């Protein structure tokens, strides 16, 4: 296991200044302005940039795999958000919730698969952590996978409401590459799963 | 090929009603409070939910992918919003813009290559379309693989400001694995390609 350099990214926290984050709204979460200076490519310095950015906290996900059944569970709730764009507004996701206090990402991976699927997680290993739409959003999820025991997922959990499912790991990725599952942490976590499923079961 | 079932979501936008969509705040892009009932899995309808949803468009993702070279184009440009997460607001990613006016996905693809990039595309093909974070934003991504030179991405391009780097696919792939690329539309288009790249190359 060798890390990689640090290249070829140079310019660092060094390079901005944080003007100011000017508050534009202020109600379950926040719109933020944020006004900056910034060193460009060329060497000189930027004029200031003013950026809107939803500011609401960060996420745990878990990936509920069944290493002996090679099964996956999803879950299924509305994303009123998915409206415009999607068929259906209830999506097929990931056990996930915002961070809070003082927990770790396996503090909330955990306490969320009983909240949304009543599911007690075994070993659990760090996946992959992500920014959603860094363009938009400051949000980042972080990813772990969970060994579960698939037999015991059933039934609604949660104004959440959300539906379990139990899934052969290959269904799940066939709907992903087909487009039945597209939420961003979905996909990420079910295509690392395609990349690391024999290597996990043969650990597991 | 053949596509997958109806199944097993069923509830659609016949078991939703919008109430109302409340504009909290309107600059580049809106918040908006969706207020709205849904059907609910015992079969009882909902309260009224109300939700903060961020809107601003949709976008477009090219990743950059040389045949020939087994290569990679990445861009770096600041994420400001990436600043309370991590080291460096500079990130790696794909070429990427928003959709407007009467602009197809390869339209945008395309166009972007060449502002962000300066690179001319041959042949595209659909990888994956996806929600950034539903919870929070209604923005879907739609990327596609082109066909690329690399030997002819450099410079600098672009209030934007970015920077061209040519990594190898696996190099690409490598830095998603350990963490040093890790915007949402990167990781998926990463993962894609290193699921597909034989495939791919065999074709082209």
């Amino acid at each position: 296991s060798l890390k990689p350099d640090n290249l070829p990214v140079t310019f660092g926290k060094n390079d901005v200044e944080i003007i100011a984050r000017e508050t534009l709204y202020r109600g379950f979460s926040s719109l933020d302005l944020y006004r900056f200076r910034h060193r460009l490519f060329n060497g000189q310095m930027s004029h200031e940039v003013r950026r809107e950015i939803f500011e609401r906290g960060h996420a745990a996900v878990l990936l509920p795999f069944d290493p002996v059944r090679d099964e996956v569970v999803l879950i299924e709730q509305i994303r009123i958000a998915a409206y415009d764009t999607s068929e259906t507004p209830w999506l097929l996701e990931m056990v996930a919730g915002m961070i809070e206090e003082g927990e770790s990402v396996e503090d909330v991976a955990r306490r969320e698969a009983i909240e949304e699927a009543g599911l007690i997680v075994k070993r659990t290993k760090p996946v992959l952590s992500f920014l959603a739409s860094p363009g938009g959003t400051s949000e980042r999820s972080s990813i772990m996978v969970g060994e579960v025991d698939a037999t015991t997922a059933s039934g609604i959990h949660g104004n959440e409401d959300i539906r379990v499912h139990v899934v052969s790991r290959e269904q799940a990725y066939q709907w992903v590459e087909e487009g039945k599952i597209d939420n961003a942490a979905s996909v990420i976590a079910l295509q690392w799963l395609q990349l690391h499923h024999q290597a996990l079961k043969n650990e597991w």
